[PDB]
C-alpha cells in the first residue's frame, strides 16, 4: 500500500540523479568552449566557474545530440528569467521558485557574486527549492558542508534550509493542500514580489489532475511567470520517437503522466488559460534553436563533433518551453516571443500505391545499397557501430534473405557511413564516395568493387571530403554526386571511363550553399531528375525546395540545368529518400523536419513533378503503432518498392530499429 507509494515516489527522485549528470557534462565540454555570451558561468578573470560539479560524484560523457539538447535546456530556463530581470520594474524583489529542484544549483549559479555573467541577479533575486523530504536532505546537507556553497548563500539532519536569499522546502506536490500552505508560508501572495515559478520536467511525472492543481495554485499569487519545460508527444503515443521514449520512462518506474493529456504545444495553451494563467508564450525546443544568434550558432556547431540531426528534431519536437503569466504588465518582446503556426494539410490518398509491412531485418543505418541487374549489394552502414562489410539482399514477396559477401583483396575500405553505393560499369561494378567514420573525420577516399572477384579497388580521391552526399546513376552510365557536408563544389560529375570528378555545379543561386542529405534520383524515360528538400551545413536551415533538372551529356561545361523549382512544406524534409514510380510519379519517403514531426498521412507522400499536385501514401494505424518505424538512415530498393534498413538513437529513451516497409500497387 503505502510502500507502493514510497517506491514511486524514489523512482521519481532517481531521475534528479540522470538530468542533473547531462547538465554537468555540458558544463565539462560545452562552458569552456563557449563565448562570454553563452557561457552561463564566469568570473572577472574570464575563467569558468563550476556548479555542477559538487552534485555530481563523477566525470559524465553524453551524445553530442544529448550533450546539445541540455545547453538548450540550460539555455532555455535562462533565457526566460532573463526576460523577467531586464523588464520586471526596479522596485520589486522577485522571487524564483523552483518546483522539483532537483540537484539542481541554478540558486547558486545565479546569486554568487564571482560569477559576473549573472550580475542582474546578485542584488535583488531570492530562491525556493521545493522537492522530496528526502531529495532536499541530502542536497541541504552537501550546501553546508562546501564552502563555495555555503559562503555564497551566507552560511558558516535536516530537510529545511532558511537564508536571506535562499529557502529549500519539503514538500509532496501531490499534496495540494500542503503545498497551499507552503505558499502562504512564504509570503508569495505578496503583489510586491513577482514570482517566477518554474517546473522544469517535474510536473511531467505527475498526474495530469495533481500537476494541474499546483498551477492553479500559483496563479492566485498576483503578479506570477510560470514556466514549464517537459515532453509532448504532438502525434500520439505512437509516433516512433514518443512511442519510445513513453516506454523509456514506464520502464523507469517514472512514467510521464501529465503528456498523455497534454500532447500538443496548443494544449499547453488552453491548459494555462483554464488554470489562471491569462498570458502564454510557448514554443518547442527547436524554435529556440533557431531563435539562437548566428554568433552563438556558430560557436555551438564548432564546441563537439556532431551529426546526429535526425534525432536532434526528433527530441527537439518532443520538449516545449511554456511561459505562462497571470498579469497584463508583463510584455513578451519581440526578442522572447515564439511563433505558433500549426497549418493542418489535408492530402488526397493516393489510390495507385499502397504501403506494407515487409518484416525486413538487416539491422544497419546510414550504408548504401544498390542493384546490380539481378542482385541486391548493401555496403557500410551502422549497426549501430560501423562496419566495411556487404550484404547481399535477396528481396521475396514475403522477405528478403542476406548473406554476407566476404572479400579476396587486402586492401579494403574502411567502415564507414553515410557514403555512396552505386552501380557503376554495366551493372558489373559498384562505385563507394565518401562517408565518414566520427563526424569530425570525413572521408576523401573512394573505391570500386568488382563483383566477378569481389576484389576492392581505391581509385582517385576527393579533393576535399564529403558525406552525406547523395548519388544516382545517370542513363550514360556516369555518376551524379550531389552536396553533403563538404568544403568542395556543390555537385560532382564522376566520368566512370575517364576516372575523372567533374564540377558540374549549376549556375542557379540555390547551390551557393552545400546541400546536406538532400533526396536525389533521375529518371532516363523523362530525361528528368528531382532534388528534394536537404539540409544546411548550418544545422538549422533546411530547403523546402523540390527541384527538377535536366542533363545534357554532351555539354562539357554546364550539363546539368535547373529545370524548374517547387516549393511545399512537405519538401522541407532532412535525410529523405526519393524514387521515381512513375516518370510522373515521385514517391518521398521520410526524413525529419525542422517545423514539426511527420506522422500517419504525410511521412511518405507522392509527386507529380508535371502537374505539380501531392498525394499522401497513408501508413495503416495498424503499422503505425505495431511496428517500430523510424524512417531515418534508411534506403530504398526496387525489385515494388522496399524501404529497408534505418534507425535512431531516441535521445538516450533507448534506439528503434525501423523494421522494414513495402509499396505495391494496388
Ligand atoms: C528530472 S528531475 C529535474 C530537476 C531539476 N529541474 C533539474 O533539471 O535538474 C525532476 C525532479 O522533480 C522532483 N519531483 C517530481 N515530482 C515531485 C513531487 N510530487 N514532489 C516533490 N518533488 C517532485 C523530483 O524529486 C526530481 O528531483
Amino acid at each position: 500500500q503505502e510502500r507502493r507509494k514510497k517506491y514511486a515516489d524514489l523512482a521519481i527522485q532517481g531521475t534528479n540523479n540522470s538530468s542533473i549528470a547531462s547538465k554537468r557534462s555540458v558544463e565539462l565540454l560545452y562552458l569552456p568552449k563557449l563565448s562570454s555570451a553563452n557561457n552561463f558561468q564566469m568570473d572577472k578573470n574570464n575563467k569558468l566557474l563550476e556548479y555542477f560539479k559538487f552534485f555530481v560524484p563523477k566525470k559524465i560523457k553524453r551524445s553530442p545530440c544529448i550533450n546539445r539538447g541540455y545547453w538548450l535546456r540550460l539555455f532555455a530556463i535562462r533565457s526566460r528569467l532573463n526576460s523577467i530581470i531586464e523588464q520586471t520594474p526596479q522596485d520589486k524583489k522577485i522571487v524564483v521558485v523552483n518546483l522539483g529542484c532537483g540537484y539542481d544549483p541554478l540558486p547558486f549559479q545565479l546569486l554568487d557574486t564571482n560569477n559576473i555573467q549573472s550580475q542582474q541577479y546578485h542584488d535583488r533575486v531570492s530562491f525556493i527549492d521545493i522537492d522530496y523530504s528526502d531529495l532536499l536532505k541530502i542536497k541541504i546537507e552537501l550546501i553546508k558542508t562546501i564552502p563555495e556553497l555555503s559562503k555564497i548563500i551566507g552560511l558558516s539532519n535536516v530537510d529545511f534550509l532558511t537564508t536571506p536569499k535562499y529557502l529549500a522546502r519539503p514538500c509532496d506536490l501531490n499534496d495540494s493542500k500542503m503545498f497551499s500552505t507552503l505558499l502562504n508560508e512564504c509570503q508569495l501572495y505578496d503583489p510586491n514580489v513577482v514570482k517566477v515559478f518554474v517546473a522544469e520536467v517535474s510536473l511531467a511525472y505527475m498526474k495530469p489532475e495533481r500537476s494541474d492543481s499546483i498551477i492553479e495554485a500559483t496563479s492566485k499569487m498576483e503578479n506570477s511567470h510560470f514556466i514549464i519545460l517537459e515532453q509532448l508527444i504532438p502525434k500520439g503515443p505512437f509516433e516512433p520517437f514518443s512511442k519510445q521514449m513513453l516506454a523509456h520512462f514506464k520502464r523507469n518506474d517514472s512514467p510521464l503522466q501529465s503528456v498523455l493529456k497534454y500532447n500538443t504545444i496548443e494544449s499547453q495553451v488552453q491548459r494555462f488559460n483554464k488554470l489562471g494563467f491569462a498570458y502564454v508564450n510557448v514554443g518547442d525546443m527547436f524554435q529556440l534553436w533557431e531563435s539562437a544568434d548566428e554568433a552563438t550558432k556558430k560557436e555551438l556547431l564548432k564546441v563537439e563533433p556532431f551529426d546526429e540531426l535526425e534525432e536532434f528534431h526528433l527530441f527537439c519536437h518532443h520538449y516545449v518551453l511554456c511561459h505562462a503569466t497571470n498579469y497584463k504588465e508583463f510584455a513578451f518582446t519581440q526578442g522572447f516571443l515564439f511563433d505558433r503556426s500549426i497549418s493542418e494539410i489535408n492530402l488526397t490518398v493516393d489510390e495507385d500505391y499502397q504501403l506494407l509491412e515487409c518484416e525486413c531485418p538487416i539491422n544497419r543505418k546510414f550504408g548504401d545499397v544498390d542493384v546490380a541487374g539481378n542482385d541486391v549489394f548493401y555496403m557500410g552502414g551502422s549497426n549501430p557501430y560501423r562496419v566495411n562489410e556487404i550484404l547481399q539482399l535477396s528481396i521475396h514477396y514475403d522477405k528478403i534473405d542476406m548473406k554476407n559477401i566476404e572479400v579476396s583483396s587486402s586492401e579494403v575500405p574502411v567502415a564507414r557511413m553515410c557514403h555512396t553505393f552505386t552501380t557503376i560499369s554495366r551493372n558489373n561494378q559498384l562505385l563507394l564516395i565518401g562517408g565518414r567514420k566520427a563526424p569530425h573525420q570525413g572521408l576523401s577516399d573512394n573505391w570500386i568493387f568488382d563483383m566477378k572477384t569481389r576484389e576492392w579497388s581505391m581509385i582517385k580521391s576527393l579533393s576535399h571530403t564529403r558525406f552525406r552526399h547523395s548519388a544516382c546513376s545517370l542513363p550514360d552510365g556516369n555518376v551524379l554526386i550531389l552536396g553533403g557536408v563538404t568544403e568542395g563544389p556543390a555537385m560532382l560529375l564522376y566520368n566512370v571511363t575517364e576516372e575523372i570528378f567533374k564540377d558540374v555545379t549549376p549556375k542557379d543561386e540555390f547551390f551557393q550553399n552545400s546541400l546536406v542529405s538532400a533526396g536525389l534520383e533521375f529518371d532516363p524515360v523523362s530525361k528528368q531528375g528531382i532534388i528534394l528538400g536537404g539540409g544546411f551545413m548550418d544545422q538549422t536551415t533546411v530547403s523546402d525546395k523540390a527541384i527538377i533538372f535536366k542533363y545534357d551529356a554532351e555539354n562539357a561545361t554546364e550539363p546539368i540545368t535547373v529545370i524548374k523549382k517547387l516549393q511545399h512544406p512537405l519538401f522541407q524534409r532532412y535525410g529523405s529518400q526519393i524514387k521515381y514510380i512513375t516518370p510522373r510519379k515521385l514517391l518521398i519517403v521520410g526524413g525529419t523536419s525542422p517545423s514539426g514531426l511527420f506522422d500517419r498521412t504525410n511521412s511518405i507522400i507522392s509527386l507529380d513533378p508535371l502537374s505539380e499536385t501531392l498525394t499522401s501514401i497513408p501508413i495503416s494505424r495498424r503499422i503505425w503503432e505495431d511496428h517500430s518505424l523510424m524512417l531515418a538512415g534508411f534506403s530504398l530498393v526496387s525489385t515494388t518498392i522496399h524501404i529497408i534498413g534505418g534507425g535512431a538513437t531516441c535521445y538516450g529513451f533507448g534506439s528503434v530499429t525501423n523494421v522494414g516497409l513495402k509499396l505495391i500497387a494496388i
